[PDB]
């Protein structure tokens, strides 16, 4: 209940919002019917329209009229945008030069620039360049201040996880909005687009941002608009509130366009309906700049530019049905379309199998156009599975289609011709960033960064101590004239052992075996020296990477590759390695074909076993330092050591195989070397953090060597590749992959066939930052570089996402 019965007299758009039944005059009102009696008449007057005309420059301040040309209207704040074009002969902020904007230059009582982010709904990258005869302001922001190609949205590439994402730094497994549509199990409520549930507090985890700045003192405008406020309004209220006195004045606000996703969706990204809403949303940029040329704030004020996601061709045609794959449909609910999620029906059916839904929906038909996984065999640069409403059973729908449970949902309940929700790694799910301020570069160009980056750097830009995120603090320093936030490296929490020889071999019963019994003493200082680390400088090209956790390791050196070796988890945590343009590939030699050989700097005690592998029907394993690329015959002994070895399924094992035999050496030819390093991931509770040995759920079987979850690979080269990987003086260029350790590959439809044909498509699939491998491992890489750190940052949160220009 709400007594609608107070007044907006002097209240319109306040700041602070009171408490029902006493009603309301915040630009929320409308969607909670609270709004007082009068809002409409006194908050959303459109009286004479949004411009000024030659005729009514120095009116009789008429209050009833949306806006004012009337001589007071600049001190009391609400001239409409274009008063100084009209009436006072003064240019458009878009007509004007660019110049650069070195420091903030901002009226008395201005503490610190303030901030705009102007963010525009389903604006998809390439619309920058292919609307730009039709966006003049737009394309001045992006120009003339600091510009990415396109910005990476997060999965789902839905509204309201973006959004969200902007506002926290989180992924929407830790925020708490992993769709538009959700259903949590422990509140037993439901989460939509229309009504009333979305609004409970409940749902909305983290921090938003103008939460970060109020709890330090920065004032913030409202974030929200409700629908039926139309563009002008918002802007002129923004406006007006820069007016307010200093002490009631916010310093960061928001603006919100419908557009041009609504009309997107009926229309496709391209259609020829989409150049007018592109039209309109520029001359709201347009009408913005004006109106803070007018109060002096054009060379004050930063702006964010920014979208949420992009926008695909998507029709009703494009549909997969489930009702095709499934005989039990109506024991499943589907949230459906870009994605699909499953859950049963009722949690009284104890017939309900997820195993055999998945194997029903798993290549079934020659062209399918989604893939089913367990949402911890997702790819895990999506970090999507960690929430309790993120259903076990999730669809990866192809780019282009929709997925449904039964026809009739498509009919009864063509209409759209755009649609968006795709993995984000999809090129017309892109969107956009700009920014523009005295406090951004200008003319600048940067590198495509991922949206959850930026609540950092608007934490930045308002001096506020960002709440913990998923963005990595530094990595956008490149975007800011000032303001950068200076970090330190992690400190290292273990120290390395650096163990000699202190075993006999008779000392081990592994039940290993080696045909390694053959016989020099210039070779003899030779192989010492590499055994205390000589060709190291070779092999670890960026320093050993940091342990950030307490534990027990090895540093071993070896001819051809060093490694960091658990004794905990019976395992390298990281082996490193480099393999030059003129490298060879070599075969397993047929004597050493079953060969494993202890290692004398490390105890029996501390080692996996032969037998645990011989006694595991499902396990077998693998090398981490491939014996295919050793430097010599004699080196290759070293690549069959107990300690290199580590436990792979064998449908993985192929997988692996065709990466060190036939990738390694693809890459280093067309790099011109890289340092490779790899190692296990442990990741049983898919929160995308490294597992304690508690937390391990599978172990090779009759001992206590734990199966890893995934695999990673970190492949690093020189960004000028007509320098070696091992000689580089400069920028370095990186690519990574975290593997899932499967028994099987039927995430692969492909696989009966030769490696050739899958097994890049897989890894592509699964391409990483070096910071997603950071945070599953514990590790902190490229510690000793020539690199600033800020440099770095940016290098570690690299994407290489394999989509084509
Ligand atoms: C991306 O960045 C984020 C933010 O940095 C990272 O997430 C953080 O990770 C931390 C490590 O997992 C985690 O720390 C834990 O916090 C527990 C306190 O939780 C509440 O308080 C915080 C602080 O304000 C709050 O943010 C939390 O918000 C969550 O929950 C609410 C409501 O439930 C949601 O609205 C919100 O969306 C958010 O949910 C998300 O996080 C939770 C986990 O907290 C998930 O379950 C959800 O799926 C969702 O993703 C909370 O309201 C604290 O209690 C924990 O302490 C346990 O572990 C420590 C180890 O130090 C141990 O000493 C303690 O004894 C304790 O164990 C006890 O509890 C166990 C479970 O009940 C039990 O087994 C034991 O026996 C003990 O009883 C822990 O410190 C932090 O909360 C989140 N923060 C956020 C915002 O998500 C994230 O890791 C990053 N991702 C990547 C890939 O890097
Ligand atoms: C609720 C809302 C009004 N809103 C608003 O006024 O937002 C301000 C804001 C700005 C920035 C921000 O980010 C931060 F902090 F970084 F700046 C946070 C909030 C958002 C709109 C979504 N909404 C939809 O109707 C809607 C429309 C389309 C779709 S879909 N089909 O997925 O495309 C899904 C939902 C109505
Ligand atoms: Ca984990
Ligand atoms: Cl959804
Ligand atoms: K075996
Ligand atoms: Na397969
Ligand atoms: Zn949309």
């Amino acid at each position: 209940w709400t007594a609608t019965s107070g007044s907006c007299k002097g209240r319109c758009f306040e700041l602070q919002e009171v408490g029902p039944p006493d009603c309301r005059c915040d630009n929320l009102c409308k969607s909670y019917s609270s709004c007082c009696h009068d809002f409409d008449e006194l908050c959303l007057k459109t009286a004479r329209g949004w411009e000024c005309t030659k005729d009514r420059c120095g009116e009789v301040r008429n209050e009833e009229n949306a806006c004012h040309c009337s001589e007071d209207c600049l001190s009391r704040g609400d001239c409409c945008t274009n008063y100084q074009v009209v009436c006072k002969g003064e240019s458009h902020w878009v007509d004007d030069d660019c110049e650069e904007i070195k420091v903030p230059e901002c009226p008395a009582g201005f503490v610190r620039p303030p901030l705009i982010i102007f963010s525009v709904d389903g604006f998809r990258a390439s619309y920058m360049k292919k609307g730009s005869k039709v966006m003049p302001n737009i394309e001045k922001l992006r120009s003339c201040g600091t510009h990415a190609p396109y910005m990476r949205p997060v999965y789902p590439t839905k509204t309201f996880p973006n959004l969200y994402t902007l506002a926290t730094g989180l992924y929407p497994e830790s925020h708490g909005i992993v769709g538009n549509s959700m259903y949590d199990p422990v509140f037993d409520a439901s989460f939509h687009l229309r009504g009333r549930e979305k609004f409970n507090h409940r749902w909305w985890g983290g921090q938003p941002l103008w939460i970060t700045a109020t709890k330090q003192g920065v004032r913030a405008g409202t974030f929200f608009w409700s629908v039926s406020i139309p563009h002008e309004r918002r802007i002129l209220t923004i406006l007006q509130w820069l007016s307010l006195p200093d002490n009631e004045r916010p310093s960061v606000y928001a603006f919100y366009s419908e557009q041009p996703d609504f009309s997107g969706h009926k229309y496709g990204p391209f259609g020829p309906e989409m150049t007018n809403p592109l039209r309109e949303i520029d001359k709201t940029v347009g009408q913005l700049m004006d109106g803070l040329k007018q109060l002096r704030l054009h060379r004050c004020v930063n702006v964010i530019f920014v979208g949420d996601h992009g926008m695909e061709d998507v029709t009703c045609d494009r549909t997969e049905f489930l009702s095709n794959y499934l005989t039990n449909v109506d024991d499943i609910t589907l949230v459906p379309g870009t994605l699909g999620r499953i859950r049963a029906k009722s949690i009284n059916n104890s017939k309900y199998d997820p195993k055999t839904i998945i194997a029903a929906l798993t290549c079934k038909k020659p062209d399918q156009h989604f893939k089913p996984y367990m949402k911890q065999h997702l790819p895990k640069r999506l970090h999507y599975a960690n929430n309790r409403r993120i259903e076990d059973i999730h669809l990866l729908v192809d780019r282009r289609w929709h997925v449904a449970r039964k026809p009739l949902d498509v009919y009864k309940k063509c209409f759209f011709q755009g649609d968006h929700g795709f993995d984000n790694k999809v090129n017309s799910m892109q969107t956009v960033f700009v920014g523009y301020g005295p406090t951004f570069k200008y003319r600048t160009k940067v590198p495509p960064f991922e949206n959850i980056e930026l609540y950092n750097v608007m934490c930045d830009l308002l001096g506020l101590k960002p709440a913990p995120n998923n963005g990595t603090h530094g990595s956008l320093n490149h975007l800011l004239r000032t303001n950068t936030f200076r970090p330190t490296m992690p400190d290292e929490v273990s120290r390395p052992n650096y163990p000699g020889i202190m075993y006999l071999q008779s000392e081990f019963d592994l039940g290993c075996t080696c045909d390694d019994k053959v016989e020099n003493k210039l070779e003899e200082l030779n192989k010492r020296l590499h055994t205390k680390g000589s060709t190291k400088e070779r092999h670890l090209l960026y320093g050993r990477p940091a342990v950030l956790y307490r534990t027990s390791y090895d540093i071993l050196y070896h001819t051809d590759f060093e490694s960091g070796y658990s004794e905990i988890f019976l395992m390298p945590l990281w082996t490193s390695y480099t393999i030059s343009k003129q490298a060879e590939v070599s075969s397993i030699p047929e004597h050493l074909t079953n060969c494993v050989r202890p290692d004398v700097r490390v105890s029996p005690g501390f080692s996996q076993n032969c037998l645990a592998y011989k006694n595991d029907k499902q396990m077998s394993y693998g090398f981490l330092f491939p014996p295919y690329l050793s430097s010599s015959p004699e080196a290759k002994y070293d690549a069959f050591l107990v300690t290199n070895m580590v436990p792979m399924y064998p449908a993985f094992k192929r997988v692996w195989a065709y990466f060190q035999r036939v990738l390694v050496k693809k890459y280093a030819s067309e790099r011109n070397g890289v340092n490779v390093i790899s190692g296990p991931i442990f990741d049983y509770n898919y929160d995308g953090l490294r597992d304690t040995e508690d937390e391990i759920k599978q172990y090779v079987e009759g001992s206590s060597i734990p199966v890893p979850t995934h695999y990673y690979s970190i492949i690093t080269s020189c960004l000028d590749f007509t320098q070696p990987a091992d000689k580089c003086d400069g920028p370095l260029s990186v690519s990574s992959f975290i593997l899932p350790h499967r028994p099987d590959n039927d995430e692969s439809c492909n696989s009966s066939e030769d490696e050739s044909k899958w097994v890049e498509e897989l890894m592509k699939m699964h391409t990483a930052r070096v910071r997603d491998i950071e945070h599953l491992t514990g590790l902190d890489f490229y510690r000793k570089t020539s690199r600033s750190y800020s440099e770095i940052l940016t290098l570690k949160t690299y994407l290489h996402t394999y989509e084509s220009e």
